[PDB]
This record gives structure tokens, C-alpha cells and sequence, in this order.
């Protein structure tokens, strides 16, 4: 059974059977699993995910910055002194701890390294229990423009095959969620690459799922779409590093969706 | 539906089958599998107590009113007789472990006797005043999991978050754990949790949902399994029910003689 059911059984639990609040209709802890094997990339295809989107974001978060600008250069106005962050995800994969300036300072060597240290720890104790990266910080969330809905995630290691599992806090049915499970799959994908693993699972964890009011229309209409199968994704070229990956890096192949659905 | 307990059973059940042995199957040597979730009812004054094998209620208890308190000192413990954090500084300084994170989560660690009244981040009341402020809001997060302080900590944290929810004047928690071990672990682990939804549901004057454990690396250790085999034979039995014998104003006001756990009658001890 097509992996997207979980995705899609989960609007359909929320809406019949969610608490609804004053305007979203929710349930509280889930968890979903996508195969990352063989080349499949989760990238939902009852209704189409801004692609372009989820790996040129996640390529600004590896770099560190907190600078929205950055991202509006390459036309992505998901995250739209001015284009100044705060202390978001993007420090906080890479400068852990570090006394926050501005999105202009540079930050090399201040503070915890937590993507690197991740990719390190894989390759010298895959077995080992604590391959966590944490952007929940109590100190930095009031500094922070928006507080992270991606917590945490957790990395594991078994038959040569890299896992991640991200803990969600605040999920959207509608028009997060897809973008969430593309992220991070992405990212599992980057890390394999540069640690000479295959990608195995994509666990997905949520704490509050719900789905807005004024959307259960479109949902109801997406919820009759049958999913389609997943694309497949390839790294071009041998990348050292997780820092030296860029967009034309990756090959998406055979991304065939059903049409995007508004959902104001 | 069908008695919770089952959800700890199929799942030790599909990791003795089917999970990843790692390391020596001598002792140390595991064998795993990566991604779960369990959730428990806490409705109707259930608790979630697991009855397949006695679980240690009072050291349940105690050590979670010692996190509660801040501590950082394993002799606070040992005194009352628990003596489940015995295994460069002072005797029973486990360093900046849950109690220190909880309460002071950011503050300078220095030593189990430092008095770090007003130090760091107070997470425990902050969820707190949020559950009662505001409950509808989706941050109300409690991390114990501080990659500044886990080098300098005897174990790093198997509990790295908890997040609290509200609905129909319910609180349900949920528990993201990174290591766990489903033999001793896990149902100490899913008590001490759902004990405090119960304690932080009394003082926000709210009833408790539900207890959601997710994990990480879910594991059974080898030298377990003739045991847990023993363990899987066993058919759980109706949960015991928790009441609160007086108001508590304060969470830091708790004291073990205010639990009152009826009907408790679980299999007999295994030993692991």
C-alpha cells in the first residue's frame, strides 16, 4: 500500500474525528513512515509540492543563515534589521549555543556544530543512540522570528541504510506537511550521500496535526484523488561535504502530481 | 478498544522478530528497530501502570518528584531508598541531568549545591502558566535535550521532549524518546510521564487525555530475551486507577503520600 494513505488517512481521522478550536480541527501525536529506498523520494503527489522550494530552503538552512533575503534572491518567499531571522534553524544546525548578533556576523567556530557533529558520529558509531539535531532552544525561541515546528530530529543506522525520525510540534495537514516530509527527506538523502549510506525510512512524528476550517473543502476534494507513483531522486555528483551541495545537484525523476489545490 | 498494554507487547514481539542486532549478544548487545509511537489513555482516573510484570511505582514517584525539585544529586535519592542513578566531580553529582534542565534549562552548571534559584529557563513552569494563559497554543514544549550540556552530563538524556496539548479540558502529554530500552525501561518511562500529566492537569485544574511515547531507537538488550519471551506468555490485566488526596496549589508542593494508586495487581517481577 502507496505510502501517501498515512498522509491521507490522517485528514481523514482529523476531520471526523478532531477537536476542533477558535479555526483548526486537531489530534495530537501521530507517525508516519516513507521508504526512502531505491532512489524513491516522498514527494506527495495528490496535490503538487513546491519543489524548487523545499531543497533551495533546506540549502539556506546547511548554510547557516538567518537571512530571508537570501532565499527571496532565488524568488522563495516562504520565510517573507529587514530579512533578519533571528537565531532560526539555520544557526542552529550549525552554532548551537552561540550568542546571537545579526544575520550578518559570521559565526564560524561559535557554538555547537550539530549538523557536522551528526555526519561525524555517523560514520565513526553508526550504533550510536544520540544522533540528534536539536532546533528547539528554549534560550533562542523568544529571539526568533517564528518558533521551530521541527524540533528535532533523529538519525539511526542498521544494513548499511541512514534513518531519520522528526519530531513535528505544530503540523498542517493541508499545505505544510508535504513540504515537511519533502525536507527532511531531502536532507536524509544529503547526509547518506556524504556518509557513504543509502537512505532507509523518513519517520514522521506530529504533535499537534491539524487542518484549517476554511480548507476542509479542498481536502474533502483532495482526499478523492488517488496517490501516484513517488519520484526518484539522485545526487549528480560525488559532494565532499553537506556544505557543498547546490540545486542542480539533485535529479528529480518522474515528479508526475495531481494539480495544486488552493487553500488560502 | 483493546487493553493498551498490547502496543508494548506487539512491538517487543516485532523487535525480538524482526529488529537489528547490534553490538555483543555476549551482554551489551542489542537488537533494535527505529520509529514507534504508543498512546495511553489517562481518562477516568486510568493509569497506566503496565501489569505484564511489576513496575517500580514508588521509584517512579520518587524520582519524578526529585526532578520536579531540580535536583542533581543522587544521594536525595539513595536516601529514599531508589537507587536507579547509582548506575570530575562529587559523590551523587550526576550533572546537569532533567531536574537541572526542567527547571534552570541555558544556566552555567557548577555543582549539585549551587543554588540556582532564577537561573535559566524554568520550563516546567512555563508550560504551566501556558496551559492556563493559553491553551491552545502549539509551543508548549519542555526539553531536556541541550547539545551544550550533553557532553557534561554523566548519561545524556533518553527523554529529550515532551509537549503538552489541550482539548474538551483534557491535557494529553507526548514524550519523544531517543533510547528505549523495552525492558526496563519503557513502562517506568510511560508511568513517569503519565504521572506528570496527572500532577500538572491538577494544578491547571484540567483532567488528563492521553500519554503519547514515541521513540527513537526502540531496543530490547540480548541477555533479556529469555525473559521477555516469559514476559510475552503473560496476558495484561485492567490498569490500576490514581487519585490526588488533597489540592496542591504549587507543582513543586507534591509529596509521594498524596498519590493514591488503587488496584494495582500486575504479574510478579522479572529479573533484567
Amino acid at each position: 500500500r502507496h505510502d501517501e494513505y498515512q498522509y491521507l488517512d490522517l485528514i481523514r481521522q482529523i476531520m471526523r474525528t478532531g477537536n476542533r478550536k477558535g479555526g483548526t480541527i486537531s489530534m495530537f501525536g501521530a507517525q508516519m513512515r516513507y521508504s526512502l529506498r531505491d532512489g524513491i523520494f516522498p514527494l506527495l503527489t495528490t496535490k503538487r509540492v513546491f519543489w524548487r522550494g523545499v531543497a533551495e530552503e533546506l540549502l539556506w538552512f546547511v548554510r547557516g543563515s538567518t537571512n530571508a533575503k537570501e532565499l527571496q534572491e532565488k524568488d522563495i518567499h516562504i520565510w517573507d534589521e529587514e530579512g533578519d531571522l533571528g537565531p532560526v534553524y539555520g544557526f542552529q544546525w550549525r552554532h548551537f549555543g552561540a550568542p546571537y548578533a545579526d544575520m550578518h556576523t559570521d559565526y564560524t567556530g561559535q557554538g555547537v556544530d550539530q549538523l557536522q557533529q551528526v555526519i561525524d558520529t555517523i560514520k565513526n558509531n553508526p550504533d550510536d543512540r544520540r544522533i540528534i539535531m536539536c532546533a528547539w532552544n528554549p534560550v533562542d525561541v523568544p529571539k526568533m522570528a517564528l518558533p521551530p515546528c521541527h524540533c528535532l530530529c533523529q538519525f539511526y543506522v542498521a544494513n548499511g541504510e541512514l534513518s531519520c525520525q522528526l519530531y513535528q510540534r505544530s503540523a498542517d495537514m493541508g499545505l505544510g506537511v508535504p513540504f515537511n516530509i519533502a525536507s527532511y527527506a531531502l536532507l536524509t538523502y544529503m547526509i547518506a550521500h556524504v556518509t557513504d549510506l543509502k537512505p532507509g525510512d523518513f519517520v514522521h512524528t506530529l504533535g499537534d496535526a491539524h487542518v484549517y476550517s476554511n480548507h476542509c473543502e479542498a481536502l474533502e476534494e483532495q482526499l478523492k484523488r488517488e496517490p501516484r507513483p513517488f519520484p526518484s531522486l539522485k545526487i549528480k555528483r560525488k559532494v565532499e561535504n553537506i556544505s557543498d551541495f547546490k540545486f542542480e545537484d539533485f535529479e528529480l525523476d518522474g515528479y508526475k502530481p495531481h494539480p495544486k489545490i488552493k487553500m488560502e
